[PDB]
């Protein structure tokens, strides 16, 4: 029986509504049609990312190996939360257990926003810090840039030492993986900028349809971070 269960979470990747059942060594993502049992040892990284609208949060779980849904491979689990939603949790464990098990990181009875509770429980169980944005300031106080990638609109987050784009497909690129970056501008009167990244392995990523105001914030970031610009 589970330590706790988070019900009816909005998953973006893979898309659907899933319960997350929390066990000592794995989580169970349980939906109507599919389910996946995911050992914590397969979780590489955790991210908590504020949507630019200030009303939603992404929770991103990086996986290796990926989960398989037919021929589709998902290297990330992405959950989407309203900042508003609240939850009360009662861990299916006695009080003294939890203190020993989690080094005092959790208590038996907990209350808070759903996104914070999921992040806290995941943090404790995987024994990993949550990756958040650093000090990047975008346009109008957003910590991300709105852009298109592979013909889908999404959000690019400049992190302390990397970039992550959500959600279709998600992309995480560490600074140490980057060969160079470049900027290009088209002739449209809006959404005219492209930001391109080439990795050391030769892979290329283009984030396009970037507004000029956001391009300017991204430009300062890339320079502040001393990334190599190739014109
Ligand atoms: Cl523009």
């Amino acid at each position: 029986d589970a330590i706790c269960i988070f019900r009816e979470l909005q998953c973006l990747t893979p898309r659907g509504r899933y319960d997350i059942r929390i066990y000592p060594t794995f989580l169970h993502l349980h939906g109507k049609t599919f389910d996946y049992k995911i050992p914590y040892t397969t979780v590489l990284r955790l991210f908590l990312l504020p949507h630019k609208d200030q009303r939603q949060m992404f929770f991103v779980i990086s996986l290796d190996p990926p989960i398989k849904q037919g021929q589709t491979r998902y290297h990330f689990l992405i959950l989407l939360f309203s900042k508003d939603e609240d939850i009360s949790l009662t861990l299916n464990m006695n009080e003294e257990e939890v203190e020993k098990r989690f080094e005092g990181r959790l208590t038996k009875n907990m209350s808070g926003s759903l996104y914070e509770m999921v992040s806290r429980v995941m943090k404790a169980l995987v024994n990993r810090k949550i990756t958040v944005p650093g000090n990047f300031q975008g346009h109008s106080g957003a910590q991300c840039i709105t852009c298109s990638y592979k013909a889908s609109s999404g959000l690019l987050y400049p992190l302390e030492r990397g970039f992550i784009y959500v959600h279709k497909p998600p992309v995480h690129i560490r600074f140490d993986e980057i060969s160079f970056v470049n900027f290009a501008r088209g002739t449209t009167t809006t959404r005219s900028f492209d930001f391109e990244i080439e990795t050391k392995q030769g892979t290329q990523y283009t984030f396009s349809s970037i507004e000029r105001e956001e391009y300017g914030k991204l430009f300062d970031f890339v320079n502040a971070k001393k990334l190599n610009i190739k014109n």
